[PDB]
């Protein structure tokens, strides 16, 4: 878990975030 903005949207999933392909 490690994004540049934990607020973006895709990269934001990288962090556990329920990605939603």
């Amino acid at each position: 878990c490690s994004c540049s903005s934990l607020m973006d949207k895709e990269c934001v999933y990288f962090c556990h975030l329920d990605i939603i392909w």
